[PDB]
């Protein structure tokens, strides 16, 4: 099972997203650096369909010098649900992309994915625990998980998060229309140890390991 | 008292310099990075008076981006024996430099390194590690980036005032010859950390530890 990096990006009042929409920006500069150093250091990034359709994301790492350390881009979509448009789909000759479906998806959105480049992923039920055994069983050693509310409470809800970083943007959303991940302090104290803590409030980061 | 990280640069058989010259140079690029990001993350980067020497050091950021994240300085350097010449000296306006002083050394290093724009700061002898870091909290500082040679790795791991323990790994051997150890590094290792990642590849080789307790 490879080691688990699970990565969000917060607002100042913990929320994950805006309703709707896509994930909170992390601005500081120190916090942007680390963010793409933690893509280089991952065999897998991966990001719930969910991600892909409201930030339309590229997933690479963009430090210069760096830019061959872009990992494997893994998509959970149950669906084929992913847009030949979209920037992954379309870099897919350029960085890998596999997309994790069942024995559910049709095979017209499998049979276009796959001709633009992406592999396909065959999935159980969808079965995080024996995902993450079978993308280990391909030779993968860490996966980073950049979640949305969907990927972040399902990976921490089975308990397979082994270090957990969280960047915190200095504005506040609101709970009028913010997402927050239903959970997650409750996990952190009952199953993490704080590591580290940046305080720069335009810069802010809190890493986590799993209990001992 | 603020959290220490302790950055080793190490050979394939263990030694962190050779005593002929200058320390384990890191060349992988995710290595790099990772090291001028420690950087960024410190409040201060302290070094020891024979690395200095040694070396001839910087300890700048030089991400694009971050160069203004540069933290200061600190240079333990009880006889004052760093060359005005040095790099650092030479560097005093763009980044801090603090050189750390006994009770003791003459009052004319003193001034000669305060015309060149560096702060001496005054430290206790014996040159204690607790009560610096202790002044270091009292003036603000939440972290320290330790890049020791052998010897503020070994003061600073003997007195256990080490959180996290980095260590890139080059796959080159130095020798027993002109080698030196970390001494007691790997009873530490064994007795006081757990691994947290690891990056296995030859050319850019890491490994993480944080303290048991």
């Amino acid at each position: 099972r490879p080691e688990v990096i699970l990565k969000l990006a917060l607002s100042a009042d913990g929320m994950i997203g805006r309703k709707g929409a896509g994930q909170v920006a992390i601005t500081g500069p120190v916090s942007r650096a680390q963010s793409h150093i933690l893509r280089a250091q991952a065999d897998i990034i991966l990001i719930g369909i969910e991600t892909a359709l409201a930030d339309d994301p590229v997933l690479n790492c963009r430090l210069p010098g760096l830019e061959q350390r872009s990992p494997v881009r893994v998509v959970l979509d149950g669906g084929l649900r992913l847009p030949l448009s979209s920037r992954l789909v379309r870099s897919a000759d350029t960085q890998p992309l596999w997309v994790a479906c069942g024995e559910e998806a049709p095979d017209e959105r499998r049979a276009a994915l796959g001709a633009a480049g992406c592999r396909i992923l065959a999935t159980e039920t969808i079965a995080l625990p024996e995902l993450l055994d079978d993308l280990a069983a391909q030779g993968i050693a860490s996966v980073l998980v950049e979640g949305g509310a969907g990927v972040a409470k399902s990976f921490l809800d089975e308990k397979l998060v082994d270090r957990l970083i969280i960047f915190r943007s200095p504005l506040v959303i609101g709970a009028a229309d913010g997402v927050a991940v239903e959970g997650l302090e409750t996990h952190i104290a009952s199953e993490f140890k704080i590591l580290r803590r940046m305080r720069y409030a335009d810069d802010a980061c809190a890493e986590y390991v799993r209990n001992t």
